[PDB]
Parts: C-alpha cells; sequence; structure tokens
C-alpha cells in the first residue's frame, strides 16, 4: 503494498517491542505520543523500545509527539454529581477558579473567559453536549441562557466558536514536553489547539531554541479559528491534521465534510503531509471488526487524498490494536490500488509533474528521488503517481520523515557526489530493493548544480 | 433549490395530513411505506392523507411501497431466554420447525435451509453478530462449528454469503401486499432481497396481473447473490436501491464503499433511478442532531451520483423527524451545489449529452422535457446538468415518478399536439412556474416524429 | 461528389449552350461575368444560355457579375514607341491627359494623382515592372526617381502600393453595370478595388435604390488600404473575394500568403463565402495540363478553407476550356476527400449549427438537411466543414441560386415550410429522394423554429 | 534569426569567396554542389573556397553532393532538325545507338528501354511535353501511338510513369563523384532517383568502402516507384530530398501536394532531416523579385514543416544570387515565426526529448541546450517543432556540420563532455557566450546519461 501511511497511538498494550514489531507488519509506519496522558518516562520507553525494533528488524519508522495544548475546561461540582440543565433557565460561568458548581454556576479554567467573549456569543461544553448564550457579563462572572437540556459533569471541555480565544500558544506543560521531544530526537510535533499563523511560529521559534530546527510541524486543526486562519497556518507549517470529530462541535455538520476537502487539496498542492485524525475506527477499541460507515469514512478520507490515517484510543487504550492496524491497512490497500494521478510555473512543479507523467507512459514501476530535506520526494507525490517512490538521502530525520508520506520509500545512503552517480547508485538499490526488476523502466529525479530546495533534472533508465 | 431526492418511511408520528405538510415542506418527496410492518388500513389511511395534502397544497410526491420479502429467521428459545455460543463449540440448525431452541441447536424458517448449504459454507447469524461452518448434514439437521462468542436470541435473521439461496422471489405476504399497491396506485415497488434476474420477472409478471404494468420496480440489492447478478438484475429494473448496512454483512467491509460506488455508475449509465437506503441518520431517532460520520456519509452518497437518500425510522418510528428531514435536505443542498456536470452511440445519447453541454455553454438555468414516459427526462439527469429539468407530460403516473429522480421538476399538462407547440407551451409554463424569468436561455428536448422511448431533437429559446 | 464550388468565367470560347451544358458536367457551380470586356448584349447572351440550360437539364446555378472598377493607368507616347527607362534617372508623371510622352515623362488617366500621392511614396508601372519613388510634387506634376531599368509602353497598368487612393467605390460604368445586374437578376456583385467600409455601403445603397436589395456584395480585396480595413469591410459586405495576384503588387511577395489565410479564417468565422481568384491555372489558356506549382496553389487554398475557386481566361478565352474545369474539379475533389471539421476545438446559432455537426459525426451522418429562408444557416453549418454534405430547403428562389457558391451545400427549392414537425417529415422525404442519403442512414436537421429568420436554434436527429 | 535551413547551389556566378561570405550573410546554410555539371577542379575549388571563408569568418556551414544520377534521353535526329510529331501517328522508340531519328523513330540511351517496359505503359517526352502509348514491343524496337500533338528535339529527357526502371542505383558517374565526395569530407549526398531500399543500401556500401561511413545520405524522392517504396527507404536513408517538379512528370497533378506533405510528415515523425528542392524561385534566374506564387509555394513547403528549402539555377547560374537568397530567408523568417510546436498533441528518447520541449514552453525557455555525439539527440528536439532554438554541442566536427542542415539548430563545437553535471556547468555558460539567451533566462539541457549514443533519456532546467 500500500501507499497510504499508518499513524498509531501507543500505550499500554502495545508499549512493548515484542507488538510494536508486530504492529508494524500489520501495517503500522508512525508511532503517537499522546502526550495529553502520560510520563516523560512511559513515553521516553516507547521511544527506546521502537528504536530498538528498528535497529533488530531494519524496518524504517516515524516518531509523532502530540501535544495535550491549551483547553478550557469546567471545573468542580458538589459532590462530583452531575447536574442536570433546563433549556432558557439562566446559568453562569465563573473566572474564579475556587467555586464549586453546581445547576446555577460553575468554574472555568481560563481568566480570560470573561474577556475574549461578548454578549450574543454561543458557549459549548462537552464537546456541544449544551449550548448556551451570553446574556451579560459582571466583571469576572459571565451569564448565559441555556440552549438545551443536559446533564453538566465535572472538568468539561468548552468551544467559543467564531471567538479568538486569547491563550497563549503553548501551556507550560507543553513547552516541557515539547523540550522532551528535542531530546528525544522526535521527528514530528503535532502542535493541538492552532488557530493562528502565530501559535505555528512561537513553536517553531520554542523548537529551534532546544536543537530541533529540523523538527517538522504538523499543525492540528481542530476548531472555528483554525479554519477561518487555514491559509496562513498551513504556509507556516510543515504540515496539517484534521481532526475531523473536534471541528464537528464548532462549525456546521453540513460542512464538515467540505472543510476537509478544501484542507486536502490546498495541503497537496503545498507538498505538505496531511493526516487524517479522529473518529476513524473507535468501535474497534471494544470490538474486533469496524463498522461498514467507519470503512467508508476512512476510504472516502483516502480518496480526498489524505498522506496519512490515524489511529488513536483503537491502538493505545483498546482491546484489538493489531486487528485495527490490519483493517486499516486492509482499507488502506484496497482504496489506493484504484486511484488515479493528478497530472494537473515554478521548475520544481514542471520537472515533477512531467516525471510522474513520463514515469506513467512508459509504465515504470518506481521513481527514484534524490533529496536532503525531503521537498523533492513530497513534490512528486503531489501528483499520486502510481509509481512507488523511492527516497534516496543522506539524512536520518529525512529518512524518518518521509515515512509519513504517501508512497514513499525511504532509504539511507552515504553520499551522492554528482549526479551521473545517483542514477548509477539508484539503479543499483532499485534492484536490491525489490521494488523493480531487471528491464523495467525507471524515472530519476533529483536537483543538478542547485541547492537543496529545488528539483530541476529527470531522467530515464532501464535496469 | 435542491436536486437529490429525499424518501421518508412513514409512520405512526408522522402518518397525519398536518405533518406530511409539514414532511413536505421540509424537503420530503417520497413517501416509504415498509410493509415489514402496519396492516392494509394503516397504510391505506396514509396514502388516502398525502392524497388530500396533495390536493389541498398542489405539491406533488410519489408513493413507494417497500415489501418485506422472504427471509430466513431463527426461531424461538427454551423461555425465550438468550443463551449464550462459545468459539469452537458444535451448533445445529434444524428444519423441524416445531423444536424449541438452547445453546446447542434451534429451528429456522425455511425448510430448504439444509438443502442449499454445503460443508464448508459459512452461516451468519443476527446480521452476523454470530458466525459458523458446516461441517456436517445430516437429513433434516445441519451442524456447524461455531467461530466466535455472541448472544444467540430469539427470531433472528440468517445470512449465507455465496450460496444461492432458493427460497421465492415473493413470500405469500407479499403477493397480497404488491396487490394491494395495485389497487391502491403506488408509485413505485421496492423488491426486498432480489437476488436474480428471474426474480424481477417474478414480481414484474405480478404487477402486470393486477394493473400494476406501469409501476416502477426497484430492486433492493441486500446481499452478495444480488451483487454477483447486478448487471442482469439492472437490466431487468426500472431502479435500484443500495441497502449498504444489510449488504454490509455478506461481503469485506474494504468492499462496500466500492460496490456502492459501481453500482450507483451503472444505474446511472443506465437512466434508471438509483436510491441511497439505510444507516442514514439513525442516530436522529434519539437525537435531534446527526452525526459528524452521519452526514458525510450521506453527502458521499449524493457525490458518488444518488438520485435520492432515504429516511427509515428517523421519520418512521423517531422523535425527531422533522428535524431529520431538514438536515437531510440541508446536506442535500449544500452537497449538491457543488456537483459537477459530466457531459462524458444511440441517438437519445447524443441528443441528450449535446443538451446538457448546450444549456452549459449559454448558462440557462431549465432544460425542459417532453416526456410521455419519463425516459428523456431521465436521459437528460444521467450528465447531471447544473440546469433544472422541467418534464412536461400527460401521464399522471409518470408526473408522479419523475419526483424521484434528482434534479427534475414534472408538471403535468393536458396535451402537446407538435413540436412548435411544445415550445410556446414550455416557454409559457417555464416562466410561470419561477424556475426561470423574462430573457433566460432555455434548452427544450424532446421526440419529434418518434414514437415514445426516444429523444431526438433539442431546441433553444429565449424567454 | 466534391464539396468546393468553381466559378467559371465564361466568355466567346464558352457562351455558347452546349458549352454551358458542358462546363456543369464537369464541375462549373457559378458563372462569372467579367465587365472589364463585352457589353451588356454578350453578357445578357451569356445570362440568357445558362438561364435557358438550366430550365432544359434542371441543374441549378448561380451568376456572378464582376466589375471592371476604377483604375489608373499611362497614356500614350511619342510614335508609341515604347521608351527605356535608366535606374536612377528622374521620370515624371502629369495630370493633363493631352500629354505625349517620352522617357522623360508620360501622362496619367487619374486628375487625383497628384493629390493622393506623397514624398517618398512608391509607385509602380505595368504590374510592378518598373518601379519609381517620388522626390517631389509641382502643381499637376510628379516627379520621381527610377528605381530599375525597364522599357515603359503605352497604357499601362498603375498601382501605389500603401497609398490611400481617392477613387471612387464605383466607376460610372460600374453604376451602369451594376443597374444591368439589377435587371437581369444576378445573384452575387463581385465589386472591384474595396478599401474602406465606406464603398461597400455606397455600393449597398446603390442596389438597394435599384431593387438589387438581395444581391449578395462580394468585396475584391486588391490592395493595402483594403487589407488594413478588412475588419470592417467584412462586416459590411456578404462574402470577400481574394485578389491574390493584384496582392502580390501592392504588398511584400512574404505577407501574401498569411493575407489569403488571415482573411479565409475571418470569413469562415463569420459565416460569409470566401473566393480564391486570380493566378489559378492561367497556364491552362495555352496549355492542357496546368503546372504542378498551380495545381498545388489551388489545394493550399482549398486546405486554407475557401468556399469556392475561380478560373478566368482559363475559361472565358482559353484553348482549353473543359480541360481546366475538369481537373479543377479533380483537385477539388482530391483535396476536400481529406480535409476534417473543425469543431471550434457564445451564442444560440453557434451553439445550435456547431453541436449540430459535431452530432452528425458522431452519428456517422452523411447528411445535414438545413431549413433556410436566407441562407444564413445553411453557412452556419458550412463554417465548421462537415464531412456531410449539406441540403439547404428553402422558399426563395435567389436564396437557392445563391447557396451555389457556398462548399457542401446543396440547395433544393421547395414550396412551403409550415411547421417544424412539417420540415422534418418535408427533409427527411427530400433526403431521399436526392441520393444523398438512403433508407437506415441517420440525417441532422437543422432549423429556426418560433423565431425569426437570422437565427437557427434547432438540431433534430431522424432516420430515414 | 530565422529557423528553416536554406540550400544553395553553388557555381560560377557565386564560387568566389568574396560571394559565399556574401551569400552566408544573407542566410546560406548550406552549400550544394551539382555534379550534373561541372568537373572536380571546379567542384573542390568551391569546396575549399567555403572552408577558407569559414575559417577566416569563423561561420560554419555544410556541404552537400548532388548526384546527376541515372537517366533515359533521346538521341540525334536527321540534320539535327527538330520534327513534327502528330496526335495519333505511330512512333517508334529504338536501342540501337547508332540510329538516326526521323518523324517515325528516335534512339534511345537506355538498352533496358524494351525490357522495363510494357505494353499499354505511358512514355513521357521532354517533361512531358509529348506522350505516347505503348501498343507493341518487337525485339529492339518499343512501339507507340503518339496522344499529343508536338516538336520533339534532340537528347531529349524520358519519364517513364509507374514504371520499375531497372537502372542501376548509381551510374558509373556518380560512382566515381562519390567517391570524390569521400576525398573532400562532405557532409551529405544526395543520391538521385531513389527507387527501393536495395539502392540506399547500395550506396551505403559504396560510401563504406571509401571512408564515408559517416557521410549522410538524402535519399531524392522523384518518381512513383520511390514513392511507393517511401517507408523502406526513408528507413534506410538518413534524409530525404522531395523532387515535387520531377514528380509532377511522373504522377497526378492534384497529388503531387499531398505526396509531399505525406513525405514530410512522415520524415519528422522518424527524426530526419527533410529538404524542399526543385521549382523553388526559378523565376529569380532572370528575375530580381519573385513571384507571388513562387514565395507562397516556400512558405507551405515550411508550414508542411520542412527542414531546408533548396535553391538552384537561381543560386548557381542565375542573375541575382544574393537577391534570391535574402528573400529566400526573408520567407523563411516571416514563416518560422509564426509556427507552432507539435507535442504529439513509446520509447525513451520521444518521452524524454517531447516531454523536454513542453517543459521549455511553459517556462518559456529561449533556448533547449543539446548534448549529442551523432546528432540524433538534436534531431530528437527538433521534431516537436520547438520556438525555442536547439543549442547542440558535439566533440564530432562531421555532426557539428551535418546539424547546419536540421532546422532551428545551432551547433557548437567542444573540446570535451566528461559528465553530466559537467555538461550543464558547459552548457549554461556556452548558452549565455552565444548571445541566443541572457542571465535570468531559462534553459532545457537534454541529453544522454550512462547509455550509448543514440539514447536521449535526460531532461534537465537551469538558470543562467
Amino acid at each position: 503494498m500500500k501507499k497510504t501511511k499508518i499513524v498509531c497511538t501507543i500505550g499500554p498494550k502495545t508499549e512493548s517491542e515484542e507488538m510494536l514489531a508486530k504492529m508494524l507488519d500489520a501495517g503500522m509506519n508512525v508511532m503517537r505520543l499522546n502526550f495529553s496522558h502520560g510520563d516523560y518516562a512511559e513515553h521516553g520507553q516507547r521511544i527506546q523500545n521502537l528504536r530498538n525494533v528498528m535497529s533488530k528488524t531494519g524496518k524504517t519508522a516515524a516518531i509523532l509527539l502530540d501535544t495535550k495544548g491549551p483547553e478550557i475546561r469546567t471545573m468542580k461540582l458538589e459532590g462530583g454529581n452531575d447536574v442536570s440543565l433546563k433549556a432558557g433557565q439562566t446559568f453562569t460561568f465563573t473566572t474564579d477558579k475556587s467555586v464549586i458548581g453546581n445547576s446555577e454556576m460553575v468554574a472555568v479554567t481560563y481568566e480570560g473567559f470573561t474577556t475574549d467573549l461578548s454578549v450574543g456569543n454561543t458557549v459549548l461544553v462537552d464537546d456541544g453536549l449544551i449550548g448556551m448564550e451570553v446574556t451579560a457579563i459582571e466583571g469576572n462572572k459571565v451569564i448565559c441562557k441555556v440552549l438545551n437540556n443536559g446533564d453538566l459533569g465535572e472538568n468539561k471541555g468548552v468551544n467559543l466558536p467564531g471567538v479568538s480565544i486569547a491563550l497563549p500558544a503553548l501551556a507550560e506543560k507543553d513547552k516541557q514536553d515539547l523540550i522532551f521531544g528535542c531530546e528525544q530526537g522526535v521527528d514530528f510535533v503535532a502542535a493541538s489547539f492552532i488557530r493562528k499563523r502565530s501559535d505555528v511560529i512561537e513553536i517553531r521559534e520554542h523548537l529551534k531554541a532546544h536543537g530541533g530546527e529540523n523538527i517538522h510541524i504538523i499543525s492540528k486543526i481542530e476548531n472555528q479559528e483554525g479554519l477561518n486562519n487555514f491559509d496562513e497556518i498551513l504556509e507556516a507549517s510543515d504540515g496539517i491534521m484534521v481532526a475531523r470529530g473536534d471541528l464537528g462541535v464548532e462549525i456546521p455538520v453540513e460542512e464538515v465534510i467540505f472543510a476537509q476537502k478544501m484542507m486536502f487539496e490546498k495541503c497537496i498542492r503545498a507538498r505538505k503531509v496531511v493526516i487524517t485524525a479522529t473518529q476513524m475506527l473507535d468501535s474497534m477499541i471494544k470490538n474486533p471488526r469496524p463498522t461498514r460507515a467507519e470503512a467508508g469514512d476512512v476510504a472516502n478520507a483516502i480518496l480526498d487524498g489524505t498522506d496519512a490515517v490515524m489511529l488513536s484510543g483503537e491502538s493505545a487504550k483498546g482491546k484489538y490494536p493489531l486487528e485495527a492496524v490490519s483493517i486499516m491497512a486492509t482499507i488502506c490497500e484496497r482504496t489506493d490500488r484504484v486511484m488515479n494521478s493528478r497530472l494537473e510555473l515554478r521548475i520544481t512543479e514542471a520537472v515533477c509533474r512531467g516525471a510522474v507523467e513520463t514515469a506513467e507512459k512508459l509504465d515504470a514501476p518506481l521513481i527514484v528521488v534524490a533529496t536532503q530535506g525531503g521537498k523533492s520526494a513530497r513534490a512528486v507525490r503531489k501528483y499520486f503517481p502510481d509509481a512507488t517512490i523511492l527516497a534516496l538521502t543522506t539524512n536520518e530525520k529525512t529518512a524518518h520523515q518521509l515515512v509519513l508520506s504517501k508512497g514513499v520509500v525511504p532509504q539511507l545512503v552515504k553520499e551522492i557526489t554528482s549526479t551521473d552517480d545517483f542514477y548509477r547508485l539508484g539503479k543499483e538499490l532499485a534492484l536490491q530493493s525489490g521494488l523493480a526488476h531487471k528491464g523495467d523502466v525507471v524515472v530519476m529525479v533529483s536537483g543538478a548544480l542547485v541547492p537543496s530546495g529545488t528539483t530541476n533534472t529527470a531522467s530515464v533508465h532501464v535496469l
């Protein structure tokens, strides 16, 4: 084989080497570490275990750090008891965090809650379970009219559609967790709750300050603010993670399908990676087979052009992880098998688009790419070649990062001294990789007499 | 507005005229009568009520009769108590219907159960909850090895993948219910459990024998046998209903998305109507808002090119029917709004494809079609015109049936004596229909000097 | 099958009925009357003879009147003796018509010669044999430096390349000849030396004032001014005649091929006919086989998309008229046989007439039957160069004749067309009787329904 | 810049160095040596003079040897007096060379005249002036009925349309002339009267046996047999010369234009050069301006896609050689300026050389730099008619010369090309020094990497 890559959230059931080795067999490409939970020793051990498995097997995989991110939550209730709210009632949120709540008022974690919000704005609680309209704001209290019946619990998430939340890009725990990821040398950071271009910058500058200058930032679009500013968040980021379910809360349902499709197209055009996350196969936390509806949502996400699909909970705290990875990989293959190229001016555009067109008109099973930082490999994938992309590189972090891009097989190599040298070596390695055989045609894309970041040469060879 | 048509199953909550009038407002086009439940008086009353509403409002709608169909079910257990089955255990089905069952054997309704089935075939129970493998067949007993744990209940459905079930096309209740539908003058029959071309024929011959010669048969593909024989079932039928969830049981999940897409394409090519049924918005039986996943499955079904989407239970026995119809209609509009034509030789093909291409190159908001039996209107819809189709006809049943086809506004008229006459009248009626305005261009498709069943003329006019 | 139409200039060698009948058999479609020569009795006689033959044989043909046109010529020399002019010499033209010329000066027929012409303009004499450059203008004298050696004769033609010549649209002979064409009920007038839109209008008003409002004007492009004003001359005219040989004198040679190609495309786009005239097969005046170069020039003109090719002298005063028409028809068929349609690879007529041809080819229909009052529908189908032949039904006799000149059109006169369905039932019947299609063949039937003429809005497909 | 190449036949009027230098300035690219006339000292002298001029001025040009070729001619008459032949009369040809002729019979030079020819075949004499039909064959006599009136002269050419003539591929004079071309190191041989693939091979073996294995054979198609066998003659040859005027005699006129077009397309497809020869601007032998018809014939030949146009007599023995070359170059530029690429709207070279031109145009690159040993890469880029000019680097001197004849190619001799990157760094440097592009311009650089010559597999884009 397939081409679409599988991100698996790793947790206790799958933290072992014995399991990771099996996960990789089943189709896993990337380990996600969800830092909403777990301490550094737990996560660090997961990293070392995967590294060990990679060493012993010679298989390659990437490591993605997903941040907890900033948040707004309600707080405690009397006796920890759920209270029932009636549509039409008055209801109040207070900035005073010491307040224990009940059916008339509750506390919130964000001191600026009473600040960012205006009368007429809508408040959503517990992923939209309950909705409210702000009617007045008095000092440190925010007064609302409830709009539907529902039970309010403790420590519940809060959403403010079409409102710019003035939290910082990074919670302090995020600042420490990112430092841990630089120390551990992760390959990607998934930054949660990205709302503006500014947020990406604050994070990239943070990573630059700890030797993570070469870590790719994947901006998690979780809400409407991020959707409104997508173009500039995309420009600043190395990739995008679309959190369909979390975005499902803030915008109209009828619009979610097309937001995912809009972001995919623009991410693909930018030669940047995109991940379909959340609400994938959640039935497989309890069940050993997915729903039809689930299998179709994944396949449609792949047909929309996703680089990678992601499992969370199905693989972290689920009962049937290896089955979920396997049915995922089987859906990936089944769906990839039938997709077509998009042979749609910068120089790189012209060359890579032509290189795919040439590969297809000659029935070449392989496009060999020489890349230092990865842009060349990602520039070919944009056109969805039938051919597999074999990306030669001297950079280990780049060999890792290309695991996440669609239909790319990375291979680390010592050096590439010339263009003719690249051709000699690329043919050699095409053969020993089993992806092509003597007599097959191959297209070989590279940059000649230019700095990294530019792809200007295409060459055709017979093995 | 929208173009995709909504089929609503009608039941007690929505059986009233007061409700039907509101349903139609919300976007309902077709009433489905699911004859798995209800007696003739209940259904007949629903028909008369809709007829009354149609008369009073001047709105047009169609009536679809959905059959119970033949079936295989298990039967009774001791004390009516669910029993627990253990993977690996031996388990037996018996043809003797008098037998009360338990964790070792149970009865089945089909005398030919022990006949159609061979050793090695697989048996599925309760929509695949439990799976079994036949190990032996002794007279009127069929012995199996269970394959997974699960609780067996009373009166549960049974599936036999890749096995030709030799039930008749029609149960006796179906024979009577179809006679009732001829008497009531329904517009469509949805024939459940269609497996072969033969089955469609038996039903059409049945309907011809009771004055239903002009009723369109929609073949419900519910399983694998029907999928294998689809091409010939399509050829014999006037339309197709894809029951994604029921088909989800008999074939691999990874394949269901592409079976729906395969059937849609071939149904569209044939100028025959297709309905997306089952697992639409079932969360709205209990909840007043759908899931994101649900809204995306519908929209993807529409983008796959469905003529119509269908609600069952959401509208029949649901708590929030009018909300379901409304969010459905809003998804239909949102998704229809962004679809493109498919301007891809018979004569009709050449003319209608050209008539859409001409309509688009002149920005015509309306294609006026003259049709007796409907084939002309359905032949234009095949290309998914941006323009609305205004279908003039002298046949009441055809005015009704065109409600189900995508983007078609039918209008009954007294007569069409000539082609020039059709143009005069079509312009007149285009204006008074509010779908076009003075100065707009319109394309007018018809058959001149040919019998019904052929569309050979295209004409362009300014209002 | 053939499709391209052949215009034949008729003269003494070929004016008899016995000959006209033979020309038509050989492929002649249109008779040209060259009014540079001959009097009304001769031409009227040619007209009557073709009319007689048409009635007797039942063949249909068109009649085009080509004007002599205005002119600038030199005049007499001493003793009528050719004089030898030496490159570099001074040489003078005079307006005074009484002046007899010599190796130093000669007179010219155009009093406005000293006005229209500026210092430095180029003057050509005897189809460019000799060229001169104006150095000064003194009253009725135009003074020049000769540019090449050559012998000047009596009464030689004059060209002023890239010069706005102020001759009238119509010579006084042209006015009385056009009146004659109204009397005779000709189908086309080829108007010489068209330079401005004003000229076309002057002619359109002339024909309207004498009952020729239904006569199609074909404007002859002969020089740079008309070439510069081509777009507006085309708009006012019903068609164009390209006088390639006369353009070879007035503009740079390297530009003539592309001037012809520019104009053909623009006439096709406008649904108006174009004629390839001059220097077709002139070698066939003396000889019974053309040169390679001649046949290739014609074939490329046909591939450039001309409606019709024209024979002059080859058919009028030549020794081998029937042979030229025959090889002309053979080049037409051979070349038409291999041309393809041009499906514009927006108004109603465009979308409809164009969609009708695409429909015809995707169904391999050999015939497109068109209902046309004034002819615009048939010519709008022709724009796309259909493989199918066009069968144009009409109740107008003048239009039935005029469509003879358009490429690939078979006109058929009919009593009436009362409704659209009626047209479909008359067209099927008549498609069969024309032998151009047979039972089982598909046909596309284009018409204007519930609209005035000038709009073609309906396409319909039928099986015979 | 212009793009189309001009072949000039050099003769007495133009053989001096002072003239050759002037020809080249005016647009001459290739010198043709017509071995129908002149001896080795004259031609060798012309060769030396161009070589001298090339060295002194630094311009590059190619040298093409055109053979006299085999022939069939009539012979002498009584008193050397023209005789008048009457249509319908009996008339006889004899193989006996001692026979003096009269109005009843004449002798011919070809002993196999009575063999190759069958009863009913057509015989033409003096470029088709007179035609005859064979009625019987008796020993050394060939008996005919004359078909048209005409005067027969002495020593007149003979054509046998649609006849398999059994002359040898090479006359004995042609063999000694080809040996001369090996001695002189010419770049092309234009081999006359090519009819079969055997003839091309006979010639290829002849040149290989005298050290001319690297000389490109241009096969002259002059008759129906070679036309029928064109596909196989093309395969064996390096290029084609179309002798249109000689074909006008041997096949039907209506077919000549399409024979030329059929062959041009097939040569372009094969990456081999084609030359438009004969009847180009023959009027410029006597006159300093061509006719319209001539300039339009050339322009259509260029639009048909010819690599080169050829002047014969116009440049050799004419009165206005420099004027013909100049107007020829002006037609070439005017016409090339408006042609578009043909992007095949599968093997490696095709996909690569074609994708390279598409890449060049989508980036508006004015120059495609090609690395070529034997020339195939440059000609494979040329196949698609790029707007860009082709800058062909090579280490082979013969190939640098031969690419002069291909359309839109600037050859540049270079010391070495050691690697692909090296080529990119030599090509950028040299693109600038050629003035054909400037800093900031894009260039596409096509080459064969890690492969033998004959395969072009790499396309690379660079900024200067």
